[PDB]
């Protein structure tokens, strides 16, 4: 239940490497791990990897299986099983962590972070969890509404806002976006407030770029912190999605919503090696609890299942 | 906490005719309450209402009021308040009233159930939490995912579905939707199951058009109920998307979505009106029980406070 | 300097019957009419006249001439040239003509007239101008700004309105169209103001599409006038455009922007009959008196030059 | 080669069939026939086969095969594929047939054909083809460039018309499309010319209705003939499209191009039936006489294999 | 009336610094403008001001303000509002000037002079009334109509320029916008004629991208002089429209219509310092002596009032 | 018959140097030269010929004729026709030559070709028959179907490459179009085949921007051939298409369409120079054999008739 198509062609490598190593102490054949792992290469193709992740995977297997010997008699399936499972694990592990928690109390006040993402990426309601955990934690939180022509999607964002006892600073429709968070930033500034979260647009508007409002906002706020958006079940899209955002304003980390209803998991496996931006938050579910930080064990024990 | 805007404007007017009868046993005299109407009917165009219901409240409004004696020295608010509410209380009432579970259980198996709504009105979490709330009552239930250019949301559907014990009826990316609806009625008599949910696209496809689509699918599975969803933040919209719907299939049925963050009101105060149909579940939260069947008298007290 | 097109076609099909004349008192034959004026129908549908103009054009034309003597000897030219003459003058005086000001002197105030049309049309500027003439003729006016996604086009709107001493009633950006105006007519009625003019949207905006849009206006301000503005450059355009708008809000009246610039002349000459109603000025200037009452002769002295 | 998934589909219908036949002089009960009909619908509707087609296929087939008595040892496959060989037939020939050669010899000159359809529909070269069909029949012909904002596909016609010795009437880029025909028909009237053949446009220009355009050209030219092309590649697509144009202007007669590479086939299967127009030509190969007059036979026997 | 919303925040500067020095010879505290200057920024900000241009304003104002002493009893207001003034009228004249006049006079004949600009900016009435003022201070003028696309707008330029005698070069519907100007450049070349103006495209055509072809455009006439013409009202868009443009063509000056009715001002005063290029004119009104030259002083008081 | 505007502006340049040599042994002038070329210019920047054509022509021209004596009887228009088939000669034969079947002969098996165009270019019919033509030169063949959004296309494809043996490799609706191609290029090392061609898309989709699609098929396939494919008669646009397609990954060579019906011929002339590659083969008609390997001086022949 989840990343089931990424999960199949993994398993159906391991199969192909044995099936070798029995009609074949033996020894595993570098050509016998080529031809397999061509055939992955097609699959994982189709199942959203991006190359460089092919690749690193590619390399990685081939490293770990070619000179091996399974010792006759033995479990198979569990030596070339173990390779795979370290490759992928490597390839999670690539981006340099980040200690929210940690970056926050030892900064100077208010820490500012701001999102990015296409619209339906979940980073609106993402905005409002990541709030409430913050203030679980201890951290006074405010809310900079900048996404401006979305009068519902605001309104969604106060109503959530409200519940967790966090202030929403918003301007009247149409705004300029970089007013609203520098407005935000003094306002946090008054009050000693220790966050403040910018809910940015997801879309162009008549003569108003995306990308250049990106940049425009940044060079406002100067965040600490860079969050891209992007939901799990647009395999085909996020990966494209967060190198045109790290394009405009380079990003720091990543968080990726509905993973629960991601039955593919290329894109999702793929996109903190190509960012080179830890994955710091899950979204897994439809409550406030429900936006998890990252666990590398629990990631790799969906996929392997 | 919801539907402020609508309450304000319409407390103004029960303040601007008590005024006149202070200023004046007086009796409430029909220019004054005209004039404060002029005033209630520029305030309630712009909160959405629409101008059929703006019409039927004054008239409503009117007739209550004008005649009406305050004797001097008693409360003139509760009485001037009160007209209002009953005007307010008939517009929700006019549409004739649905009980699905008897119109359910009365049916030959499958009763099927068609829904319409554009993409971003919460068709696709509304549908299972249905099928939820029809489970908790006793009847089996299939879901048709006929909206088949979104594998996205197709795999949302999965997964809610999946979670609850029903079964999703899918074909292949781009599949004939009136297809996959009527795969899930064949399946639905054979195993003798008693509600077929139909989930529809949401919006148009190369040379596919919404409104054509919905006629094929409607002719082909021969609905017992065709439901209307939308959403209440989109307050400048759900009235004229349910009366295209309604042109081309007629709508039996309205579900309202995140209505708890409608601030506005005045839309949701005018849908049933328009397209003549009854609220049958108001979603409230993101929680599947957070799909109420609606209840009018619940609304009056969101509505007045 | 002015419908040269239309006019260079005319006086060409004038010339090829003067010559079957000469090779030919005589008298002329309604076979050389029949293949002068096939050739003229396809001159005159390459210069943007409306079929049904065309049609009655040729009807009047051979019913005028057919049946004719020409005394040998005399000026063939201006025999023909003169039933030419007729037919285009009865096909610009086929709608019953409007008395603005006796209309308006005769009505209860406030007299209110909506303006519909494309941006482009020159509509805001013909709203400001029109506004001036009324005044010139000791009428007060007021100006509804209903046209709430274009805050440039109001700006300046409001700034032609300050000179001339007449209130634009304005909400803020993206208000409901129809609460504008409604607003407007019960200030007007406050003030004791003659007339009302509605400037309205030129294009749909997400989720609000143009017709309907001028039917809820329509029904909520009930107009004494609707006028119909079009720029006569837009040759191609503006005889559709009226059809439309008729269609959805019938048109009472026209206004024909820079008609000075139009060096063609076929859709001007045809939008009065196609859409059976007068034109009651036009602009031919970039001065406020650069908008003229319609002065049928001075418009045929224009065509024939 | 040709036709496969259609033929796939109705093949296993008659397996279903057959199969009961086995299980079980016997006859062939109603019930069985329901079933595996139930089954069919779901296939022909993923085939593209439009519901009213699939509905009179029921009719016809249930009509044919209930009450049928199958002598036991006797061949079952060869009574049931002949009442679905009967039923396909029936759909098929339920339009009254046009012998174009004997309506235009009839015919006073010249005789006008306008062509309707698409972009993409194979409509400019399937106009080539039938006038070099016409000449190889003894007629002249004259086409009229009326798609007048496509330079590259008028000159594409220009070539292929050259080949062949007929004339080509165009105007200059963006001339008026009606008056371009009208110019062809008066060139055609003055040489003694058999034909008429007027190349449309295929999409929406900037102001100007395909539907619009469409019904102008019909009320300029008054066309002998209108017929639909439509590209049997385009499944999804065709009958749509045929719908459409047949609401602006009725259509007489319908060719499909690109058959040879239909490897589905319920679109065109379906065409005629729903426009009650019969298929006068179908395009098979990208050779001049790859246009073929359709043979109802032929194109049975392609369907069945 | 003009640059109301920028005067209007400018102003509420001012009296927030002197409300400081009232509680409060006192010396202005830095930390007191400080504070200040942030409320500044955010309103400078949702009036369209550039950051860079709030980013210079700031250095400036702390500069001329931090260490400053009010005598008491004195006047503070003007020691404020000088310093504002002065930072203000600095950002204005940051672009070298060019004299147009002495430009003209000391080059080569013809002096070439290319515009850019999207459609709306008021380009093509901006063209004609500056050969109308060139030719008022003795110079010949040619204009090239390279707005290939647009018979509307180049009837409109024929129009004008009939009007004060200065022919236009122009070619067929469609036809290549650089052949055009070139065929101008070479008439006038042969004439002996002083300045060619090229009135280009302002919007893309189907495979024509507007960047592309003002590049192309350029290569082809080497222009003496560029200069990007914007609209004023469209405030939130002429800086960005701007950017574009010098990224494809260096720009050397700017003129800016419609600024009569500019109520806002930010974009107004920030785009010279942005683009570091000078205003050359100013359109302030409809008639053809309302293109002004741009005056500094002028300027600065109709911001101060 | 082909390339007419080009010739005929090409004449216009001969006959007025003549001219200039007949009102003058006499000396050709290079004043006279000059400006007849300028005339020149004019020409064939409207007959679509590129800027820097234009000039290299110029150059070449100016330093073939300039000196040049014409002995006074003699046959002028020969020698200057000479310097300007010699001219635009030089300009054809600008690009490395390409022996297509001495690279595949010498290159380890599969030779790997990618192919890259817009929609309408023609691409698909293209390689259907250039896999004919290398079949007919004993090389095996296999196509990848990576256009994996076009079902239609598709199809059509399929029924080419049966008629002539060549295999299709295909996935499903909406699959990876790299996977496709990968795919096909494992299946070719398996049987030994000798050429891969890979069909592309020729649009972006929903999130599938089409050059980085196109780097991304290049970096998984590392083609051996990279050839863009253009559609003659679509001359104002196949140079900025070859423009973009080479910016995103480097053309090889090119193959233009449907040559034989371009009456223009100015984008044929340049697009080899503009792009530095040379024209591998042209389409000069429907049949598998009408596209040929380029031939200069066939196309020199054309040119001048």
């Amino acid at each position: 239940s989840m990343f089931g198509k990424l999960r199949e062609k993994l398993k159906s490598f391991v199969k192909r490497v044995e099936e070798e190593v029995e009609k074949e102490t033996v020894e595993i054949k570098e050509k016998d791990v080529d031809k397999a792992l061509d055939e992955l290469e097609i699959d994982l193709l189709e199942a959203d990897v991006a190359l460089e992740v092919v690749d690193a995977l590619r390399e990685k297997i081939k490293q770990k299986l070619v000179g091996k010997k399974v010792r006759i008699g033995t479990d198979k399936g569990k030596i070339i099983e173990e390779a795979v499972k370290e490759a992928v694990s490597e390839i999670l592990e690539t981006s340099r962590r980040i200690d929210l928690i940690e970056e926050i109390r030892k900064a100077e006040k208010p820490y500012v972070i701001m999102f990015v993402g296409f619209n339906g990426s979940g980073k609106t309601t993402t905005i409002a969890k990541l709030a409430n955990w913050l203030k679980n934690h201890g951290f006074s939180v405010v809310i900079a509404a900048s996404d401006t022509f979305r009068a519902g999607a605001i309104e969604q964002l106060e109503e959530h806002a409200k519940r967790i006892g966090v202030k929403v600073i918003k301007h009247s429709y149409g705004a300029d976006p970089a007013a609203v968070a520098y407005d935000a930033i003094q306002h946090a500034k008054a009050r000693g407030i220790d966050v403040v979260l910018i809910d940015t647009a997801g879309r162009s508007e008549t003569n108003r770029n995306l990308m250049d409002e990106m940049k425009k906002i940044a060079r406002v706020t100067k965040p600490n912190l860079v969050i891209f958006v992007g939901d799990a079940l647009a395999g085909n899209a996020i990966v494209e999605q967060a190198r045109q955002f790290n394009e405009a304003v380079k990003i720091d980390g990543i968080i990726l919503t509905k993973l629960d209803a991601d039955a593919r998991g290329g894109a999702a496996l793929s996109i903190s090696y190509v960012i080179d931006a830890p994955i710091l938050f899950v979204g897994v579910g439809q409550g406030y609890d429900d936006l998890r930080p990252f666990e590398k064990e629990w990631f790799l024990e969906r996929i392997f299942g």
